[PDB]
């Protein structure tokens, strides 16, 4: 019961590199968070890990807004439910909503109710994603062999689509549950622009246009 925290710090750093890789303002001095500060902060009296302690909020860079001028507010919850049931669930959304979340990022122990489930998709035009802490101790993303993978803005997508001749029906696409576009909560009509790690220029990257 101490690897534990070390996992849950873990998860918490790769939440906040996935939140600084999709645009909003995140220092890398955060991510790298040390253990002990960690256990510092966000552990009681005890040395127990207080997850209603870590949850965030987020805002979009000054480079991210002047591209993406819609983009807003994102909301960082780890609830501190083992199995998340409909009241807990609700209890998020409300908050996402009356907080005028645009994004709300839940992580969650164990399993998600049935009931709790149906309520992701209840509060339009916010959009609510879920992740398992597990699947958070380790950034998929930074492995090697998968190449960076970066969100264009709508003014760089119709000047890609002008540049090639093409319609945007015409460039190679990327699956919605893609584990990478589920990373990156793509959407669907958005295009990334991808860049191979062996490569060192963004020069000539790869395109694919998300369904």
């Amino acid at each position: 019961n101490e690897r534990n925290i070390s996992r849950l710090w873990r998860a918490f750093r790769t939440v906040k590199e996935m939140v600084k890789d999709r645009g909003y303002f995140i220092t890398q001095e955060e991510v790298e968070l040390p253990l002990e500060d960690f256990k510092a902060k966000y552990c009681d009296s005890m040395g127990r890990p207080q997850r209603k302690m870590m949850s965030f909020q987020a805002n979009p860079t000054e480079e991210s807004i002047s591209k993406f001028p819609d983009m807003g507010s994102l909301w960082v919850e780890f609830c501190d439910e083992p199995s998340v049931g409909v009241k807990t669930m609700k209890t998020f959304v409300i908050h996402i909503q009356e907080k005028n979340f645009q994004t709300g990022i839940f992580v969650y122990q164990n399993n998600i109710t049935p009931s709790a489930m149906k309520l992701v998709p209840s509060i339009p035009p916010a959009t609510i994603e879920t992740f398992n802490e597990a699947a958070l101790v380790v950034n998929i993303t930074h492995h090697e062999l998968v190449p960076k993978h970066i969100r264009l803005s709508s003014d760089e997508k119709r000047e890609l689509l002008k540049r090639y001749r093409l319609k945007e029906s015409q460039l190679p696409r990327i699956q919605r549950a893609d584990p990478v576009a589920l990373y990156l909560g793509l959407k669907r009509g958005e295009v990334v622009k991808i860049i191979r790690k062996s490569e060192t220029s963004g020069r000539y990257a790869s395109y694919r246009i998300c369904m």
